[PDB]
Parts: structure tokens; sequence; C-alpha cells
């Protein structure tokens, strides 16, 4: 049985895709990116809008087990681990971190991809 | 027990990976990339391998639960997302859309990895 | 039932995130780097690690369904292909490789990540 969580915005409907989606203990959450003028505060914002389709989804972020952080900019990695950290310090899922050349938008500077299980 | 598809590509041969892979309700596809001279013909022809590779595996496109898109010009995303959506409207799966500097090959234009459930 | 393997890295440290985590028969391995003056070798370290980390979670290189390699240069596709043939030709998991404009530092030149069931 298959759940799936959308959150009303244009780009799913562009796209069809959901911004969640369970079936048995597997839920697996879309590219995710982050609202705010820097990465520390774009990081935070995606795992916030991570957690709530989580959530819609019956999970939490204790059930992540991989997340997937692409990055305009590696060199600033740091300020982006910190945010995961304080989010994953003790869960510690499994990562990636790696830079591409560009995102969906020229302003976004993060996006974050997470799969949990139950 | 675990069961494979193989398209008898000589890709597979050098590098040793199959297209998709079965076990227990799961079904994971590889990054496939398509024929066709531009990004829509492209985008089309990978989903239809896609859609072989999950058939051959028992899958079928509505058991697609996660969907990653590599694009070398995502400025183009309307091009792929219109195609992604005749495929997927309904079904909607969770993605990702990212731009990389370049695909195995300069012609190429967009990769599309898929995960399965069931 | 979950477990958790670390390599005691700062950096993983920093970011807070695990080497290999299991939950039922899924195993889900993190980006992986390896040591190594060029890409064949490190290539092939990070494959050791990899292993190493799978086995620190009861799953051997057989289990692993799916990697996903991400280069500094795809145009040396083929040295980084013969590596993991030599590990993957009979299991043959299924992969992607694209390239990425870097990894988490200048000399690493390729990294992989892993999903393994049972």
């Amino acid at each position: 049985s298959r759940t799936m969580v959308s959150s009303g915005s244009e780009f799913e409907s562009a796209v069809g895709y959901s911004r969640a989606v369970r079936i048995g203990p597997l839920v697996v959450v879309a590219g995710t990116t982050g609202s705010g003028d820097d990465i520390a505060a774009q990081t935070r914002d995606a795992l916030r809008r991570i957690e709530i389709a989580l959530g819609q989804a019956g999970a939490t972020l204790a059930d992540v087990v991989r997340t997937r952080i692409y990055v305009t900019d590696i060199s600033r990695w740091r300020e982006v681990g910190e945010v995961h950290a304080q989010a994953f310090g003790k869960i510690r899922p499994v990562t990636s971190m790696v830079e591409v050349t560009a995102l969906i938008a020229p302003g976004l500077l993060v996006e974050i991809e997470a799969d949990a299980y139950v």
C-alpha cells in the first residue's frame, strides 16, 4: 500500500513527482532545496522541509538511513555539515556531499535527498 | 533470490554492471541515457529503456518510487519535466534534477536512474 | 533494529554521518573516496573501504545491488570501470557514473556509494 506527500507546488505539477513516497517501511524523499539567503540557512530550511515531508509519511528524522547533499560550492562544506550535524549527530545516517555546476535556480546553493526506513 | 537484467552492451561488459537488479520487492535500475538528437527525445528514450529493464525484472513504471535526473543544462528543465510528467503524472515518484558537467559521452544530455518497489 | 559503522574520522564527526547503516536486510554505504595518487588506485581503495564498511555491517560485495560513481574527469571512465569490473564482474550491481565539478578535496578524483541487500 502506497502513500504520497505533495506540497502543492507548481514544480511538482510541471514535473509529476511527490515530495515523499512510502511503501512498506521505506520512505523516500525528493531532492529538497531551502529558502534563505546563505548556505547555512538554506541547509536548515531544506532539512526542515524533509522533516515535514517525512512526518506526513509517518516517519521522523530518526528513521533516515541516508542523506545525499548537492552543493554549488563544496569549499563551504563546513557550513553545511554543521547544520547536518545538529540535525543528525545522534542518528547519523550515511551521507555524500558533491559539488554540482547548478541547481534548478541560480540562488539555490544546496539540495538534499533522504531515504528512511520505518 | 536475485535476478538481473542485461542489455548486452559493451559498456555493461567493460564496467561490470546490470541494467536492473531485483531482490525481494526492490528493483533498482542503472543510470540510463537515451538516443535522440535533443533533450526531449533523449528523455523519452531513457524512460523507455527504464521501462524495458523494469519489465524484464517483473516491474512496471507504476512501481517506481524514485527517479533521479542528471542534465547537462538545467536551464532546459522544462523540456525534461514535460516528458517525466507524461510518464509519471499519476504515479508521481519522488525525483531530483541536478546539472552535471558531463555524462559518459558528449552528445548525451540527460541520464535517469530509478528505484522501484514491488 | 539498527546498526551503524563508523571509521572514527573527523569528517564523520564534523558532519554527523556513518560509514554504513543496516536495518532489516538493507545496508547503505556513504559516499566513499580513496587514497592513492591516480584514479585507478583511488577507485580500488574506495572499493576496499566499501567492503570494510559492508563487512562490519554483516554484508559482502556480493550483496551490493547498486553503486554510484562520481568522477572529476569522466574521460577517464575506463580506468575506473576496469577496477569496478574486477570487483563486480560476477555480481554486477547496477551503476551510474557522472562527472562532477569537485569532490570534498581537490586531490580526490572519484567517490563511490553503494546500496546492498541482505
